[PDB]
């Protein structure tokens, strides 16, 4: 019996005529609208404020950068993983989205959680992953898999027969994803891998050709496998982030121009803008080739695209995530130190690196005889062979 | 009786005093000096000449530039390997001059090889796994391991008691590598990491603010893995390397600043120059991205370490090797199509890329994979009611 | 227009109806029947009558236990595959069915493809990945899914409605496959791991208590990683199986009795029986520790769960499954050679193996690879001083 | 800097009773301390302490760590489930431990340096000498057998006798072995031709399975996390639930591996092992495991056994990398809680139950998975049109 339904909403045209639609196909259904702040830099007011005005009888707005940054950001900067070695990994926002909805649909007493992700793409993976991780009782409704709205012009008809306001803006070029740690651009002319990215696609990271032309230097300061501090000063993750996104981004860097393998099964190519992260990334992959010894070094790489494909597919709920969090976490004891890099032009450059715990500071003949003595017994046994 | 030895000669000081030095130590031995042209960019018929000065009866120059391009880089190329995600293994070179040494040792009949690496060093261990696993018959001498010479005043001592000309100018301040590849730099004051790079380091790559102001486009045409044209124009292996390396060069690209982990059980800080290799890698994993499913592509990419760590060990000479080529290979059938790239302030910047064999082109069958998909997960859910994941 | 449908026809009840129901739901199809011999130990003869009988305008009967084991159970003894380190994966077969319910499709204009597998287990997977690797263009047509056939009783008034023939005796207790390799057994009264194996499962090998008394020795004779040979006669692939099935079978070799992660996401409790299997598992296993050098060994150990998962999962035709089929070829190479086996009481106990490129035959050496192996713990130690590995 | 005191690990072999001695000799005026552990190797050990104190010994230690072997090696091991080359259990994983207290008693005497009698050509002095450093990078390792004249055993027989020391005539055992409360090893004589079937005089501890009891005996063991708690209903600690264990699977013949194993020193050796407890407790765990944990926890703890046993194989217990890896084997281990009932059986360990209060045992989705799971196929096999995947 559904009497009530939390919704994930996130303020675009979609998100608003599902609360009619769900009020309409569950007879008497109050909808919650949960809006998440993940840093998309959106008017958050408005937006709760266009849930309630559309027919939700409650709008929660939560903000979650902080617990973004340090439950899901920082395990991923320890992490070092890349999903196809190329994507940062943005959606990692969406079990977060999910605990957030699912937290409050438990305090509310609903039937059902319902998102707006589409019917092809791999949001509503992570979603509906997530959920039934966190609450296998609750029921999923994802509109777009049910409903007759087929395009954007069907939606605004839609919209005006519920009194939902549709303003004339153009549709956007591209299909945009927004958070602290990137942002996501897919559709349109960039489905065409044959074509080089629009001028038109970046929002937060100037194109090379206006960057300054002076470099800056940025000083890193970590503990654990995770940044506190930048030129000096501590910084909480969010503040951090911030300004380092905002630098990195001054200077050109961090743009990913890729095409990757979705979970549904089809390639899709995207443009991917994270400044911090990519100057993160190197500062952590830095400290650890000086921190950790070539075994643990080996094979924590060796985990890396485990954890990257985990993330990629929405299985941040599991046991499997936490054994690998374990591990990880033992390995980032003493990735501790600083790291100076010089900004420029796109390049992130090394400009030295320091830690109390970093390990760079006869015999080898008889090493040589035995790594090698399997070779040589292979050699004698196949003699006149080749290795062609 | 060892009558007769071949020697890896690369024209130093030390390889040089090596030839009476042995000749001491093996009593009327015969030094067979062996020089690769690996691109190096030296005077290799002025470094026969001083082979035979030195007391080498004979000092063979062999031209294996191409064979190393299509044997050793092009299949570095197609695995996509980097070493400790970072490295782009230019002592690759290191099993092919144990190659040419021994082929070279056994049409001669020496009884051993030798070969100046350092004791301390990866390239005695490269060198001496390939020569047992090409001919464990062939006694190896690495006079590094076995004199009493420690430093290069030392070296030039024993030189001028033994009729060795000492060159006017000194050793660089930086121990270097140098081929088609790479240029590989360390030693001296590279090895404190908690300084930046010496502005005299770099040789074939310019530095960022001295890049030009246009960006430069490239097309890359690839056959089953390996580039075969730039610009449109076919070019061998050799001639499309000097060609990108010299573009890529021009504008700053491919400069590593990296700690390694060497395998002799130190780590050390090392600079790298390889301005084509670094466009090639790009183009090719672009390339891969469009042509391989998801599956081929994630295993792949799970053996890429096995592969480097394979090549930086110097274990090319191997079964397991041959049985990684045999699977890169299968994976590389499709990797075929036109790669463009912008080449602008130390970025390789995608342009568009096409294939012939681009694998790129409802909502009730999400909904049923989203089910299946998850279904584990809702089932340990409910067994572990009210279970956290932190 | 779906004017012709080819349907994979395993001879029981389920598939009989099928054959009515796909012309009713396919207005006027002709359905053609394929029946594939993998060794199920049935009358075939009597399945292509029951075929033609029940409305198939034709039914083809295909040997292939030769094929099956010449493509299909010899790269899975060389690659050494076990899925979740226990199960034999006997339904590698199915994308054999699925290959040979395609080149008759395509042999006869069919539009349509068939099969009976379930809507809740793995081999609709198996057979629709295989057909869509094969010939993405036939449809699919899986009757479980579609029909409104939920029982045993349903299926026997839907055959009395439409002319079928409803044979005397029951459902088995148990689901089962057969083929040369194996006997699986599962559902009923399985499906609870809490209690032994019942008495009446085990179809070709006796329980260990009735085994005989005296031991019994095989010789198996391997070339390139699969046997030629046993007890000095060269036999072929399938007699081989058949020669062993009945020896290990009758000592009693080769259950498992194990729960299995499904790929449809729930987890099973299966039966399995393979003596011949479990014999040539283990004798290949020794060869391999024989003839193969250690950094091959551990490479190729590091795969065998990447096949097995990929042999579970149906991806049999796919550039992946190529990939590893090189890799592995390569490290078969001299997997050649006698290995002694004694079968007793359910145990397989080495009795010895030898082989021409068997593997196996200083103190000074030891202190430098020792120093030089543990350097990076020394260093660690040292700059961690009074830290624990707790 | 003048050893004046030495700690040794003492097992009370004629070896390291003549190292004594000859330590003094070679270290003038340098008192030994011997350092003997009880690991369940069943000796007189108050008798190998007073053999000690008689063979010059300043002070004799005896360490009984067998609680603290189970506890903090071979339950990690049990948990980790992982086997050396898919075969071997791993009873050397003492040999750190040995260490461990060889190294705290060194650093409580404040002793100058540590030795052990491991021989140079073995895995031993690895381990040894690796946990050393690992745990006291500054205290210097003695090895007498890698420094000393003596080669042959009749030749330490003439110098104890030279020295004091007690050979009565007993002859030489045919075959060298370890003895822990976790297994037993043979090795050495003519088990080394892989040609030959073990003989008839190896096994100490485990029944030929002609003699095996002609009755079944059913065992319940319960774990917890992942660890076995109690046996048959009782609450037993790890070493006696090992001992009980050992004594009935031994009884019924089961454990017994002859394998060929890739040491870590470049060479295969052909060794027998007994462990009857550690066999039935694997097959537990990994039953138990087959339950508990979902498919991708299972899978990817299945992938990470090999590095795990490679790791304990060479040594390298005390490092960060197998405390990384025992955090990620813990976690999996929390729900690995429950009850297998097994029937030990002529050298079989048959399943009879299992049971878990965290078991995860238990036609529209179908479609929506199959179409996607298999829709990489479906478009590649489109792009390439026809192709085959031979
Ligand atoms: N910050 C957020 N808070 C709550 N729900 C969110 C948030 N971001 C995304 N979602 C949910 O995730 C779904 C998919 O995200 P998205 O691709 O951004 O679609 P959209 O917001 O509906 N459309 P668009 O205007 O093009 O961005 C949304 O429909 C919401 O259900
Ligand atoms: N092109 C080459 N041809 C033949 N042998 C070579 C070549 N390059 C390197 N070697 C061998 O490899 C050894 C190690 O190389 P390297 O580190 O360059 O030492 P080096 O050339 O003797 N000294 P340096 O002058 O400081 O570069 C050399 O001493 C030669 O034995
Ligand atoms: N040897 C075979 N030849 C052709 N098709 C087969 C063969 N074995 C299995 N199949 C197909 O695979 C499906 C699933 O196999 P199976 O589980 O045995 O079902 P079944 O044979 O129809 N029922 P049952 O009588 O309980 O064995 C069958 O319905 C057929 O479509
Ligand atoms: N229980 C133990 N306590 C202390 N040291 C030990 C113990 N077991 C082994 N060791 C050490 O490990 C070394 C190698 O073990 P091992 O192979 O048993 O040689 P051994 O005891 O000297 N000779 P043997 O009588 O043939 O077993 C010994 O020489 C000791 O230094
Ligand atoms: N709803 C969105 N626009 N999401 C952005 C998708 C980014 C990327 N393709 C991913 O799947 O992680
Ligand atoms: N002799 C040399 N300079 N060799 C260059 C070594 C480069 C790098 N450290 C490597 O081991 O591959
Ligand atoms: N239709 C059948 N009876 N199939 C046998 C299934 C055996 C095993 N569970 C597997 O999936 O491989
Ligand atoms: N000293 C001994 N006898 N040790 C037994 C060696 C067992 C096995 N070969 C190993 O290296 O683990
Ligand atoms: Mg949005
Ligand atoms: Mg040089
Ligand atoms: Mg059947
Ligand atoms: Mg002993």
């Amino acid at each position: 019996v559904i009497k009530k339904i939390a919704l994930a909403y996130s303020g675009g045209l979609d998100t608003s005529i599902m609360i009619p639609w769900l009020k309409e196909h569950y007879e008497h259904a109050e909808v919650i609208a949960v809006i998440c702040d993940l840093g998309q830099q959106e008017d958050l007011d408005a937006i709760k404020n266009k849930a309630l005005k559309s027919g939700a009888s409650k709008a929660y707005v939560v903000d979650v950068k902080n617990e973004f940054a340090t439950q899901y950001l920082w395990p991923l900067v320890k992490s070092g993983a890349l999903y196809e070695d190329q994507y940062i990994l943005g959606t990692i926002s969406r079990p977060l989205i999910a605990q957030k909805l699912v937290e409050i649909a438990l305090t509310e007493q609903v039937n059902a959680v319902a998102h707006g992700a589409t019917g092809k793409g791999n949001d509503q993976v992570r979603f509906e992953y997530s959920i039934k991780a966190l609450a296998p009782q609750l029921e999923i409704i994802a509109p777009w898999r049910t409903w007759d709205i087929k395009s954007r012009q069907e939606a605004i008809v839609y919209a005006k027969a519920h009194g939902i306001e549709v303003p004339v803006t153009p549709k956007a070029p591209y299909s945009r994803d927004h958070n602290i740690w990137y942002i996501s651009h897919e559709g349109g002319v960039l489905e065409d891998p044959s074509q080089e990215m629009p001028n038109d696609v970046l929002l937060m990271t100037a194109p090379v050709s206006q960057t300054p032309d002076e470099e800056e230097v940025v000083v890193l300061d970590f503990k654990k496998g995770v940044p506190v501090a930048l030129n000096g000063q501590e910084l909480s993750p969010v503040d951090l982030l911030n300004s380092l996104n905002q630098k990195a981004g001054q200077h050109g860097i961090g743009v990913a121009d890729i095409v990757e393998n979705r979970l549904v099964g089809m390639k899709i190519r995207g443009i991917y803008e994270a400044p911090a992260a990519a100057v993160l990334y190197k500062a952590h992959k830095l400290l650890e080739s000086l921190c950790l010894t070539r075994s643990t070094l080996h094979l924590k790489q060796s985990l890396q695209q485990t954890y990257a494909n985990l993330v990629y597919e929405g299985r941040w709920f599991s046991q499997t995530k936490q054994a690998l969090d374990a591990f990880i976490d033992v390995t980032q004891q003493h990735v501790t130190g600083c790291v100076k890099l010089k900004l420029f032009k796109g390049n992130i450059i090394p400009a030295g690196m320091h830690s109390p715990y970093s390990l760079h500071h006869k015999d080898a003949e008889g090493f040589i005889n035995l790594f090698s003595l399997s070779a040589k017994i292979y050699s004698q046994v196949h003699q006149g062979g080749n290795y062609d």
